């Protein structure tokens, strides 16, 4: 089966507030558990944003069918940055999910399904588990930001663990650091920095290094990828090149490996969302009547905001956070249901008759309370 999607969202209802305003105005001790106005947000939660890591999942599927899978895993690993190609996307942030808030994403068109949940509030910890017939990926991430003085260091702390269900081979990597520049003057934007690597359980390793731009060619967008197989295996060295804002190719044969999809129409007036982004908060035939009470698609503030009601959304954002606060203080902390801690910084999808997907088949959410 298949479903129809909006591939669009209403235009932004308010202009973007300044981030540096909050920084200096809120230095004192130091941010984190400091609230921000709803207008500083884009119409999706962090759970949904991280889900965009899978916009180009077909790359992983193709990887399971190529003698040199790491080159495609490397394309996928870098692909997520493309959502920041239209600078507008860097002007706002996702809504902060409530503890135990969830987000499921089933893309039958791409043959995969994903389930995610906020497993911790302080520090904030998000757990993801994506599934496809030929692969699966788990992720325990903690987004961290650090005011560097004239810019902000953005890092998703955590290892993405990819697994080929075809052969059981494993791939791991941490998403690369990004820097939000032009906090002072000029139009804000983000660009990746330094480098990161994708390591294979079979020894193969991929090294990605982003070009540098400190004061001239504006935003950095190019990058090189050096594939390095284990000297011993029949596999051999390869090289890739491209721009995380457009595409990646095998630089030896100059063949395109990955390309960006489409942004929504008139992106500058719609947070710079890609079409995939715009489809994240839509309730289609897939979700209709199948969601637990905690999915991000059911949040009132995000919904009202998406539909343009600033005041109404602001009312709701304050309400949701206040309620979580009271539950917290009463010690009636809502505990995550679909992931369990396996170690420090590591959560794992709970399997069984009480797992997410099993409960879903029979709408078994009797023990699940409304968070708002
Ligand atoms: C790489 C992936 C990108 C992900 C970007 C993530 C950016 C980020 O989490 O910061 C946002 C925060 C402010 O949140 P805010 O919306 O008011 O969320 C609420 C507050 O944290 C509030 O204190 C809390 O109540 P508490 O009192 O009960 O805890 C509520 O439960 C929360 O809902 O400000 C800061 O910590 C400063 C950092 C600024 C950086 C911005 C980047 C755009």
């Amino acid at each position: 089966k298949s479903v129809t999607r909006r591939n669009d969202i209403p235009e932004a209802a308010a202009s973007p507030p300044s981030l540096l305003s909050f920084l200096r105005k809120n230095v004192g001790k130091d941010l984190s558990s400091i609230a921000m106005p709803v207008t500083s947000n884009e119409p999706i939660s962090i759970l949904q944003l991280i889900s965009e890591t899978f916009e180009y999942a077909p790359l992983l599927t193709k990887a399971t069918q190529r003698p040199d899978p790491i080159t495609f895993v490397s394309a996928f690993a870098i692909s997520f940055l493309s959502i920041y190609r239209d600078k507008t996307r860097t002007l706002r942030k996702p809504f902060n999910p409530l503890l135990a808030e969830t987000f499921e994403l089933i893309r039958e068109d791409m043959g995969f399904r994903l389930i995610s949940e906020k497993v911790s509030h302080r520090p904030p910890v998000f757990a993801f588990f994506a599934e496809h017939l030929d692969w699966e990926c788990s992720y325990t991430v903690t987004p961290s930001q650090k005011f560097w003085g004239k810019s902000i260091e953005l890092n998703n702390e955590g290892i993405l663990r990819l697994k080929f269900k075809t052969t059981g081979e494993l791939f791991e990597w941490t998403q690369p650091t990004t820097i939000l520049k032009n906090l002072i003057a000029g139009e804000r934007y983000m660009e990746p920095v330094n480098e990161f690597e994708v390591h294979s359980s079979k020894g193969d390793k991929s090294h990605i290094l982003f070009d540098k731009a400190g004061m001239f060619s504006g935003r950095s967008e190019g990058f090189k990828v050096s594939i390095i197989p284990p000297p011993s295996s029949n596999r051999k060295k390869e090289t890739l090149a491209g721009k995380w804002t457009q595409s990646l190719a095998n630089e030896t044969t100059h063949e395109t490996i990955w390309e960006v999809g489409d942004l929504v129409s008139n992106p500058k007036k719609k947070y710079g969302f890609t079409k995939f982004t715009a489809n994240l908060n839509e309730i289609t035939e897939i979700e209709k009547g199948n969601l637990p009470p905690t999915d991000s698609r059911l949040r009132p503030d995000i919904r009202a905001y998406e539909e343009g009601n600033v005041d109404k959304a602001e009312e709701w954002k304050l309400k949701l956070e206040q309620l979580q606060r009271e539950r917290r203080n009463k010690g009636q902390d809502v505990e995550p249901k679909y992931f369990e801690k396996v170690s420090k910084n590591e959560w794992k999808y709970i399997t069984g008759p009480k797992s997410y997907w099993e409960r879903r088949k029979k709408h078994d959410w009797s023990d699940i309370s409304q968070l708002w």
